[PDB]
């Protein structure tokens, strides 16, 4: 008794007989129509992996147009009569790429790729919007669009070349869904049935049924109904229908704005300024007005503003029809509004300002939690004619209780007073009152929110003033750019599935810390399509695994942390596993927990007993010393944010135990003898294959194996194939990230900057297992001294045992750490000392020949060459004087400036895993196929591995080919990482090549003139053997702590970043507005993929530094689970000018055709915005703070906007502008 | 398979284990040989013994064999 | 060492209970 959904995708039409309320247009493309271009990136609106194009008619305003939208969010329902186009849409490399396609794919834009079809349909749909876009639209349309691969510089350089109708029945398992053609049928479908749903873009309700498993079972769409469409010009305002798009009210407030006089239009610039940096272009095509009012989320960033205004809101049932401004009592408690059951939000109309009318907007610069305690407001105020005296007043905030609020009782008391500086006082002093929050509050952050609540109405108060009175060495593309950018690339989900392959949910601890009580599957057992709930009790071999022998495969008795895996749910589609899954009753008995490093030193919780490094006599060297200076300092962690999750699938074969897996994994080995030793099967039964990873960063080393265990359990149990990908919340929740770390520390140094003493005791939180925690914890100690020369030196670490998924490897394995401690005890020297930053640091640096704290020699350093370049192509010494100039002119903003160096040991520091493997064959054709035993996660190894064979063997590429990585193959593999990946096979490789060389070498000889497929011919004829290993082992490696001694790494890698910021003191918001970086990488096999991973890695490290923030309840589940709530680098976010440079005459004796690693190295570089937004701060504090020049003061990393703004102590943090006493002139 | 053995005759004339047998003796001989100095440190270890120390030696445990 | 001895064929019990694969037994993607 449904009716048939008719749509169209890439031009052809679909007819489906069978729709279901609950698919996605992602689910519905990659799984009924097998296009696999379009990606799941997070599921929730924010990554824009899923990106497509829509098309569709607007009978009112009479046209069809093109907008993007997030196909992970848009339910096929609404696409009635709508076309879709995909990436596999515009173009392919099997018939011609589309030039957006091409230049993405030609311009360095695509790494790992997995980013570049939404991005590559982000484009297209501007250009068909508009074909001569400007840079800033180009810009703006990549806002919803995330990349954790290459910087974003490439994509924006490479995209430059661009610039300057009946009632409707759909019936699902659970949902019954009604498209509504006008008015009056919804009005009788909300009387007959009140509880029903309306639903217009699904960016509200699709997130509380996938996340808050909500569940409406029935739902009315009411999009196609014409009054809630309409826009109309009115004597007092503009009213919209509530179903007008964001991205609809934006184009015509905008339109407003740019005719009406500048008086009029106060409001409007209000609501266009809280929609600037709102999400992205994909969900401002679909959002409702009225879903973003109606949901009443207390940091809605609409509310506030329509409030302070008094927007009118129309609003029927079926007889009723009532307009009423918006004001305090709209919003009665959390996440309701003053409507009826019936009742249906119908238009608002904003309203234009009045003379002596006043309106201003703003909005928090961070967002930590998923509906709370992030700042928004909207400010007005009404004068007596031509007056300065009050007669109207309105602040109203989201983000300071569980709804939005208005300071009624401050605004009130205001009124005929004059807009002065005893008014200014008078409303701080009311908002400090009235906005209180006590200090337990729900979302924490209670300094900072008081004091925006106050810097928001100073900048409303000073706004209102001012309107009164051989192809090596070559830049070749990564190889499988191309079809990353058509589509066509295939990751791990993108391989079809078998008729027989079923799905995989995980079911995962809720408490940090329990008793496993009971485990109770009735009601998953009612879910469509279920299969069987895996456990313990379901392994045949064994249940002890992690590369420690550490961790279940699945609980036992008890739980060690919120995501600690308890078991698994089958099921035919992963939908009806993920139903089911929720479903699973575990009951718990709650343990104490163990959450924080503090927790954990108290409670003396750690793996093992301090490492340590130390070399001359401490005291002695602090007996020397002119000055010392103790202090702490913490590092919090980061998520991979891989933009592919984790993913595994199993084949069982049904013979002698045999297991085929795909995997999305750096270590082939690990998995492999993972998943035999939890089978109870020897390791030459179980087959691993990669072909490519979607982003890796160290956190698919060990931990892809969670996945693969549990998938290879069920593929046994059930004899099916089976599969998983995880969301990004249970990516984010059960992998764990890098290692937060905590140092104590004192340096001993002289008045000339000149250290002579260091002590640094380290502490790592390392989880609920021990993982790569003890390795990562050495790479911190070998690291503590960054560039520089200490004569005395004391290093201990310890690993702290907490209630935490277990934390791993992540891009620089505690170097990064160690060097940020590092180079924060350097700039408090500088500071003590009064002297120049750059000299201090200068002074201080190991020369040529100078030996490490590990005693390793230095030979090759070349940090004084890229110091000196640095210097010179940054011209920092003019740009440090116009910084100063800047900050003598300015009050509350001001810029910074920081030059900062960095060295990275080269090799694995445990010695057995510095060893490759290499396999090739040469066929008949003379076509050549490499394989070895590393993996591609988009850093271009096999690129560089096909650019070595081509040299090696004088063959042009067109001729070698590697397909993938697996373990029949090359066996025994270490994981992809350390950044030695192209040293180490690149070795093996050429080798490999030098042999079969040697093996042709006399059909060369009966035949000078041959061409290369001669010799093989003749060679092959003549039973030659064609097929050889390579192999290489790193030599002169093994350092020991108790001797302090032999070679820790191979050699270093070098580099030097120059970091200029302006921070917006009153809000703790801040530009990177240039930042120049010089490195080391000897002589690079290809420039392009290496300034890529110069820019990659630089961008990633700035984000540790500067913008991710993880955040835990205090009982330990972690509340960031997505990009809403957890903020990677965006297109905004690089720095204006970004420039990269490789050191030119530098070649390393050490590697491969004398290149260095690459990867890792460049990271810590993102420290240069850290200690220039800290220079920054030190203006601002010299400004309203103090008169202390050389004042210690702590700031942690990440410098959030919380933790900046907090640290520009001012008349606002103190409260001394409410009359009070503080510390501020 | 093609991509773990290449330009293989068919499997044809009744020479297999002839040639094949030969092939597989002969990679076996390059595992003893590149294990003979772990046996010899340790001769009364077990085979699983031999091959971890070699792992960790990083002594290569993969060859091809060739008749 | 079986070298000379009269060893069963190593897949001869799959073979019998219908568990060796033969090209056709390998499932068909959907
Ligand atoms: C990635 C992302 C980023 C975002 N960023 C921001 C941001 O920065 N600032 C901000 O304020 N918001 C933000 N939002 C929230 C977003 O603006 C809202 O989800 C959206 O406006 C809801 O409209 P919708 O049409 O999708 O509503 P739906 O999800 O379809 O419905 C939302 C709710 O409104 C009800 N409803 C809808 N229309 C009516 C009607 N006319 N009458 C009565 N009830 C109705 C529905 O029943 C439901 O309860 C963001 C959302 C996403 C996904
Ligand atoms: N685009 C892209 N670039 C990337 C990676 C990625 O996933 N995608 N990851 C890093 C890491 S993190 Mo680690 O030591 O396992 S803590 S080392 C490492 C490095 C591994 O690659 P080689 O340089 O050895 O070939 O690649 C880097 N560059
Ligand atoms: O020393 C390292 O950099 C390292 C990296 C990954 C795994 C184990 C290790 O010792
Ligand atoms: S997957 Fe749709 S936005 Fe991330
Ligand atoms: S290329 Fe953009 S996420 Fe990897
Ligand atoms: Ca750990």
């Amino acid at each position: 008794t449904a009716d048939e959904l008719v749509f169209f995708v890439n031009g052809k039409k679909v007819v489906e007989k069978n729709a279901d309320p609950e698919t996605t247009l992602l689910a519905y493309l990659r799984r009924k129509l097998g296009l696999r271009g379009t990606k799941l990136g997070c599921g929730e609106g924010g990554c824009g992996a899923c990106t497509v194009m829509l098309s569709k008619y607007d009978r009112l305003q009479d046209k069809i147009i093109h907008f993007s939208a997030n196909a992970c969010l848009a339910p096929i329902c609404t696409l009635h009569h709508v076309a879709v186009t995909t990436v596999e849409g515009i173009g392919s490399t099997k018939t011609r790429l589309h030039p957006v396609q091409e230049r993405i794919a030609k311009s360095h834009g695509s790494q790992c790729g997995f980013c570049t079809p939404g991005i590559v349909m982000s484009m297209y749909t501007l250009l068909r919007n508009q074909p001569e876009p400007t840079v800033e639209e180009i810009e703006d349309a990549f806002q919803g669009n995330l990349c954790r691969c290459t910087g974003y510089r490439p994509i924006l350089q490479g995209f430059r070349t661009f610039a300057k109708p009946k009632q409707l029945r759909f019936e699902g398992e659970r949902v019954t869904w009604i498209q509504a053609s006008t008015l009056k049928e919804l009005l009788d479908l909300k009387a007959q049935h009140p509880e029903a749903k309306l639903v217009v873009g699904n960016t509200e309700i699709g997130i509380e049924m996938k996340f808050k498993n909500q569940l409406f079972p029935m739902i009315i769409c009411p999009a196609w109904i014409p009054e809630l469409n309409a826009v109309e010009h009115g004597p007092e305002g503009i009213s919209f229908g509530a179903a007008c798009a964001l991205s609809s009210v934006e184009k015509t407030l905008l339109e407003a704005v740019a005719k009406l006089p500048t008086q009029k239009t106060e409001v409007f610039r209000g609501v266009l300024e809280q929609l600037r940096w709102f999400a992205g272009k994909q969900v401002k095509s679909v959002a409702s007005l009225g879903g973003n009012i109606i949901t009443a989320s207390p940091i809605s960033d609409l509310n506030p503003v329509f409030m302070a205004s008094g927007t009118k809101l129309t609003i029927v049932s079926r007889g009723t029809r009532r307009t009423v401004p918006m004001d305090h009592t709209f919003f009665p408690s959390y996440r309701k509004t003053l409507l009826g059951p019936e009742e249906i939000l119908l238009s608002i109309e904003i309203p234009y300002s009045r003379e002596d009318e006043f309106f201003s907007a703003f909005k928090q610069a961070s967002r930590r939690e998923d509906d709370i305690a992030k700042v928004t407001c909207g400010m007005r105020v009404l004068f007596q004619p031509g007056s300065m005296q009050v007669k109207e007043l309105a602040l109203c905030y989201g983000g300071m209780a569980d709804r939005t609020i208005s300071a009624l009782k401050t605004t009130q008391k205001q009124l005929s007073k004059f807009w002065n500086e005893k008014l200014l006082q008078d409303v701080c002093a009311g908002l400090a009152e009235e906005l209180s929050l006590s200090p337990d509050a729900p979302g924490g952050m209670i300094e900072f929110r008081r004091t925006l609540t106050l810097s928001f109405f100073f900048k409303f108060y000073l706004t209102v003033l001012k309107k009164l009175g051989d192809t090596v060495g070559r830049p070749l593309p990564h190889l499988a750019a191309a079809m990353q950018a058509s589509g066509e690339a295939v990751y791990c989900d993108d391989i079809p599935r078998y008729e027989n392959e079923l799905f995989l949910r995980l079911v995962t601890s809720t408490r940090a810390h329990a008793k496993i009580k009971s485990i109770d599957v009735s009601e998953a057992q009612k879910v469509p399509g279920f299969v069987c709930f895996l456990s313990a009790d379901d392994i045949p071999g064994s249940n002890e695994t992690g590369l420690f022998n550490d961790e279940t495969v699945f609980a036992k008795d008890t739980v060690t942390c919120v995501g600690h895996i308890i078991g698994a749910v089958v099921a035919d589609t992963p939908e009806h596993a993920e139903r089911a899954a929720h479903v699973v009753k575990v009951t718990y008995e709650d343990l104490p927990a163990i959450i924080t490093i503090e927790d954990a030193i108290k409670n003396n919780s750690f793996y093992g007993s301090e490492l340590k490094i130390e070399k001359g006599d401490l005291k002695k060297g602090f007996s020397e010393a002119d000055n010392v200076v103790s202090g702490e300092l913490y590092i919090g962690g980061q998520d991979h944010f891989y933009l592919e999750t984790h993913c595994t699938i199993a084949i069982p074969k049904g013979e002698e135990g045999e297991m085929e897996l795909f995997v999305s994994t750096q270590n082939a080995m690990k998995t492999q003898s993972f998943v035999a030793k939890m089978l109870g099967v020897p390791v030459n039964r179980i087959l691993v294959r990669v072909k490519r990873m979607g982003g890796g960063f160290g956190g698919k080393e060990t931990r892809s194996t969670l996945v693969s265990v549990a998938v290879a359990l069920a593929a046994y149990k059930t004899g099916h194939p089976v599969r998983c990908m995880l969301d990004r919340n249970e990516d984010m929740l059960i992998t764990g990230g890098r290692h937060p770390f905590l140092a104590r520390y004192k340096v001993g140094f002289m008045k000339t900057g000149t250290i002579v003493a260091l002590e640094v005791d380290h502490y790592s939180n390392a989880g609920n297992s021990r993982d790569l925690s003890h390795s990562i914890m050495e790479r911190a100690l070998f690291h503590m001294d960054n560039c520089y020369k200490i004569p005395n030196i004391r290093g201990t670490g310890r690993l702290c045992k907490t209630n935490l998924s277990s934390n791993t490897a992540f891009r620089g394995f505690g170097g990064p750490q160690a060097l940020f401690i590092a180079e924060n005890w350097m700039s408090e020297v500088a500071v003590t000392c009064g002297l120049p930053a750059e000299e201090v640091r200068w002074k201080n640096m190991y020369k040529e020949g100078d030996l490490t704290h590990f005693n390793q020699r230095l030979e090759g350093f070349s940090v004084p060459r890229c110091w000196d370049e640095c210097l010179k192509s940054s011209q920092y010494y003019a740009r440090k004087s116009e910084v100063d100039k800047f900050n003598k002119e300015n009050c509350w903003k001001k810029r910074g400036l920081c030059i900062i160096p960095t060295k990275f040991g080269i090799s694995f520091t445990v010695p057995f895993l510095n060893q490759a493997g290499a396999l090739i064959h040469v066929y008949t054709d003379g076509s050549v196929l490499v394989s070895h035993g590393g993996t591609e996660m988009g850093q271009g190894l096999h690129t560089k591995m096909v650019q070595v064979a081509s040299k090696a063997l004088k063959i042009p590429i067109s001729k070698i080919y590697i397909s993938e990585t697996s373990t029949n193959t090359v066996p025994n593999s270490s994981p992809t990482a350390a950044s030695v990946s192209t040293d180490i096979y690149g070795q093996a490789v050429y080798e490999a090549c030098q042999t079969i060389l040697k093996r042709l070498e006399p059909f060369k000889k009966k035949n000078p003139d041959g061409s290369w497929e001669d010799w093989v011919m003749a060679a092959y004829q003549d039973r030659v053997s064609l097929s050889t290993t390579g192999f290489y082992r790193t030599p002169n490696l093994g350092y020991s702590f108790e001797t302090n001694s032999g070679n820790a790494f191979h050699y270093f890698t070098y580099g030097v970043a120059c970091s200029e910021v302006e921070i917006d003191c009153l809000t703790g918001d801040h530009k990177n507005l240039r930042t120049d970086i010089v490195m080391d990488v000897g002589s690079s096999l290809n420039p392009a993929i290496d300034i890529g991973q110069v820019e990659g890695a630089f961008v990633q490290g700035l984000g540790l530094f500067t913008l991710e923030e993880l955040h835990y309840s205090p009982e330990g589940s972690l509340h960031t689970r997505g990009p809403s709530t957890y903020k990677i680098p965006a297109f905004g976010s690089i720095p204006t000018e970004f420039r990269v440079s490789l050191l030119r005459d530098c070649p390393n004796k050490k590697a491969i055709y004398a290149s260095k690693a690459v990867g890792e190295p460049p990271l810590f570089l993102g420290a240069s915005v850290f200690f220039a937004i800290k220079d920054a701060i030190r203006a601002a504090r010299a400004q309203h703070t103090n008169n202390n020049t050389k004042e210690l003061f702590r700031l942690d990393s990440p410098a959030t906007p919380e933790k900046i703004r907090n640290a520009c102590v001012d008349k606002f943090t103190t409260l001394c502008v409410t009359g009070a006493p503080g510390n501020c002139k």
